[PDB]
């Protein structure tokens, strides 16, 4: 799969918190199809060139999740994140997974 | 009017991110009442919770005092975060509700 | 001066790359009047409650000098930052200081 | 097509931040006939320069090989970067050039 792969990935994105980060590879066009924010990002007026792009507020296991859904289509929701899931969704305008997000925490313990 | 009063305040809580914190005044009864993990805490009088946003945390404390929710758009999510950190089942439900109104 | 006061800011940008970083104390009034990338992130739709901001692919210099534009009305370019703070004006779509770092990078040695 | 060609290559670079790098290969003789700055370096085979967009210092090359200078909105601040710290002055007025057209 091309989701969190290496190969021919054109962006890394080193997500979380200073000193517990993980760096994740992608692809701009995969994103950019996904989401109008990472379109913003990479192919609008205001896109600029970046190598690495930090995203400290948002959990890499969280992120991970978002990517698999641009990539797959597969929602693969957890308890321990869901929060931060729904947090990244509503932050990169995925609203499919922010309504998964919602529908989880309704009927989760 | 006791919450957010220093008026018998038993407890501070230093809320936020080192170096963008706030503190906030309160009162372990009220807590302990709304909340099996104060009433575990309290039952030290300077309590950090740097994983928390003031701003939600005041909207917790203000259910536990009041009863009265007042949730928006940009502060929703940390208000959940904290309702179920301190296991506020009310708060949580309203969270989610209006969440769900926002789809 | 209000620029760069702890008293009465309401938020902090935590402004550099790891390990370099300087945290700076802002007014989100004054930010979200000067550019509509600061109203999107704190008056806007899509806007979270975030008492601490990261901003890892800004020189803390630069954004000073953004942010002192932003109170003051003044320009402060240096030759040593003027390059990242077009960066940084572009970044938050403050034209007036883009133009300045423009013509600074016409005219200067 | 010498631009970008492992075929006589004698200098390669890694270019970006450690983990998200690209490695370039190039001619010292071209590159230091472009630059006081890569003169001097060459007048060891592998450079790191972690400060560095791969993409702009590809356009750099581009225009130290065959003079053609190719700008684009995303990639000429970058650009101007790199063609002031290897001080390529005719690619840096394009840059800036380029940035007022866009103003
Ligand atoms: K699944
Ligand atoms: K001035």
């Amino acid at each position: 799969s091309m989701f969190n792969n290496e190969l021919m990935a054109d962006v890394h994105f080193v997500v979380g918190p200073p000193g517990a980060t993980r760096t994740v590879p992608a692809h701009k066009y995969v994103l950019a199809v996904g989401s109008s924010v990472f379109y913003a990002m990479f192919y609008g007026d205001l896109a600029e060139v970046k190598s690495e792009i930090h995203i400290p507020d948002v959990e890499p296991a969280a992120f991970l999740i978002l990517l698999k859904y641009m990539y797959s289509d597969e929602i693969d929701l957890e308890a321990d994140t869901v929060l931060a899931t729904l947090y990244a969704a509503k932050k990169y305008i995925v609203p499919a997974l922010a309504k998964a997000c919602v529908n989880f925490l309704e009927t989760s313990l």
